[PDB]
């Protein structure tokens, strides 16, 4: 099992695999089932119309309450329920409103001037110095070393396509604090100028022209808990994921920052995080709509960083994904809500929160935001049962690698764990050096 | 056949009966935050190269910068070129994002809150109600599991549980006003008692720091440094694998708060304030004191950080460990005889401090933390050659004999009979090595028995 050999072995020719017609058009991210008013509203199980979380909150709470770790599965006693929640609660402690979202607000600040550790080290002046290094295969090595420091798991970089950054964002007026912003949410236009430097005005987000480079992270999720999908614990390993996302973002622009240039995090914001994984070579697209890796499967999370940092993009991988989701079709037959096709890829999205003008297969988004307060949590049952998602898919012939075609809650809790929920038995797939980096 | 390497069984093997292990007398009193080299007056001015007096981390600043200039990646220590030694600061400082100050010690300031009441996490998750309902586990066996499943969760490499033990909770914490903005803090800190006291919730007055006396248990996390990284010390790749701990310190706290307060308990974070960590440790069973004063464990030996949650949350308290680090210490002296500023004594342990910085009364190996904190701003880092040398941060230290494990007295011997190389080497996830993770596993069985 050598993860490094395997990216190798289906490493593509340069070229974003991502198949378009002329009728693409960069899509508003207020469109997505999270916001937007047709699919905002959800009911709880009182028939009480809501906001789909807080719909979702009355299951978790009334789970809680019969001791249910998940819809229709009893826990162990309510004690366990109890803790399944607040070990999910708490996951999400560095993360805003599910997925930090809004641009340059809170934690996804777009340049690192106000920030307290930016404050203390001014007098070095790192982040005012110009860059001791323009070659992009050194700085390529620096930025994924820093990147593994920062927690991702996997790293790669992609040259920016603006077709999968947001037409316009949904955010919140910069001087709106905290408690009124759910209740403040507006969108704003992202668009690209000739600045020197990232910048929000009252009327626009400003990417520079310069800003070249997208930096992806796959940030692992637990095995053991997502399989637990659509129960508790598999809620828990999504929301440690994105306060992971959080730290990632931070940690790395900073440092991309004290070289001399700049960056602009986003965590679940600003862009299509799949597009850009896909074209930085962490994984292909899948039916589920997830991007799939040879490590990880679909069971990984993903941020990404924009930079004008010089750089050496990373070739996108064909490990055959595509021709194995053709058959497949497990995670459409085990969708709880039918949100998953069935059907071939078309360039024709099938409601308003698919992006048309791309080759995929196209999802209701509805269907799935649906299930979520009826199960009081986040699901991920296809992220479960996608055969890309259990330990090792992988064997090789003596000449080369190939997919393996052949492919409670209680136990959770006194079982196996390692730091961050990583697993011990796989963290070698990971291990980088130089070679693998550039 | 070589017996494959178990921690869990090297634990259990070199357990020990309940009691603290840490020896004191009548001399010892509750030790004042501000007696650290870092705040105390006499210590917290260094001369830079120019012999500028200065804020000790300002003179360090200096030098960071002489050495960028320089092509230097430490002192007297060439980089490859100027773009190295920048890389190498630029990630030092980058690892510093989340921790205030150098150690987060203003206790319910910035990141520490005593409650979570305002933090944007505890207002999305209000509806649910976590923090206001009752407890729903007692039971201090399933809470221990639960607890330290979720401190895995939050980045720790090693968990413990012990009672509290007040001695090593500082007198007075270093902290400044509520009203002071983040840009003044530097120029306006001030002393607060820590005080105990018969009242439902961790709160703060305007006089006092005040722990309700039901607070009954710490909570202690290793945070594992990274090996290569700390190799280089005292140059700035060994500051890198420190800082990016720093802030995995400070995640790790809010994280586990949270998750204990969610379950309906209070918690109180700390990071480097509050009290003194590596008596904690000591008494959690994560490992044994040493010479060089650091908490040495059998998995990291003493290249791990530490931090800890405060808690009246129900739980069992772990077992110290003796796996003979006193007797080692006692003949080994290697961290004092590579020490740059000769702080580390090469004498028998005492109960009487060497100088403020010491707290007194209990037995341990006497250090001069000024003559320590007087080599940063000379080497431009946080140096650290004492974790570098020290053979139990060797990764090869534990040998089985087809009875028991044994540690290697080879690894002793003295003498034994780049960070180019580190930035082109091996790394992986958060700095962890997978050729030793496997060391941490965890299952039921070595979380609560
Ligand atoms: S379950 Fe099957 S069809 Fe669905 S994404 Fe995984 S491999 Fe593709
Ligand atoms: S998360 Fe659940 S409901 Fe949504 S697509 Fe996946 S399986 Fe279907
Ligand atoms: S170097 Fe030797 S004396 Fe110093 S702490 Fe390590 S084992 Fe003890
Ligand atoms: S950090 Fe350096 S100066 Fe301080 S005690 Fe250790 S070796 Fe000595």
């Amino acid at each position: 099992k050598n993860a490094a050999e395997i990216r190798q072995q289906f490493a593509m020719t340069a070229g974003s695999p991502i198949i378009v017609n002329d009728k693409l058009e960069r899509y508003a991210e207020v469109r997505t089932a999270f916001t937007h008013p047709t699919s905002f509203f959800k009911p709880n199980y009182k028939g009480e119309v809501k906001p789909w979380f807080l719909s979702a909150y009355d299951e978790k709470v009334r789970q809680i309450e019969n001791g249910e770790n998940g819809p229709k599965m009893k826990a162990k006693n309510v004690g366990e329920a109890r803790a399944g929640r607040a070990l999910e609660a708490a996951g999400w402690t560095l993360d805003i409103n599910y997925g930090n979202i809004y641009p340059n607000r809170f934690f996804m600040l777009w340049s690192g001037e106000t920030m307290t550790n930016t404050q203390l080290w001014a007098p070095v002046g790192l982040d005012r110095r110009p860059p001791d290094t323009t070659d992009p295969v050194e700085l390529t090595n620096y930025v994924k070393f820093a990147a593994r420091m920062a927690g991702a798991d996997l790293v790669g970089v992609a040259r920016l396509n603006r077709n999968w950054v947001y037409s316009e964002a949904v955010t919140i007026p910069a001087d709106v604090p905290y408690e009124q912003s759910l209740h403040k949410e507006i969108e704003k236009p992202i668009v690209f100028k000739d600045v020197p430097l990232p910048i929000e005005t009252d009327d626009e987000l400003i990417i520079p022209n310069t800003c070249e480079n997208v930096i992806v992270a796959g940030i692992a999720m637990n095995r053991e808990m997502m399989q637990t999908a659509p129960n508790s614990m598999a809620c828990a390993t999504t929301a440690f994921c994105y306060s992971r996302m959080c730290m990632f973002d931070m940690w790395l622009c900073q440092f991309i920052r004290y070289m001399g240039y700049y960056a602009i995090p986003s965590c679940n914001g600003v862009g299509q995080s799949v597009a850009f994984a896909v074209e930085a070579g962490l994984g292909q697209a899948s039916r589920m709509g997830a991007c799939i890796t040879p490590e990880f499967g679909p069971n990984v999370r993903l941020t990404k960083v924009f930079t004008n940092m010089p750089l050496v993009p990373d070739k996108p991988i064909d490990f055959g994904v595509t021709e194995f989701c053709e058959t497949c079709k497990k995670c459409a037959r085990e969708c709880p809500s039918k949100a998953i096709t069935e059907g071939p890829r078309t360039f024709e999205g099938r409601s308003i929160h698919n992006q048309s003008g791309k080759l995929q297969w196209q999802n209701d988004y509805n269907k799935c935001l649906g299930y979520w307060p009826e199960s009081g949590g986040y699901c991920g049952v296809c992220v479960a049962v996608c055969p890309f998602t259990k330990g090792n898919i992988w064997i090789h012939d003596g000449v080369e690698w190939l997919i393996d075609n052949t492919r409670n809650i209680t136990e959770v809790w006194d079982g196996k764990i390692n730091t961050y929920g990583l697993d011990a038995d796989h963290f070698r797939d990971t291990v980088s050096f130089r070679k693998d980096r550039v």
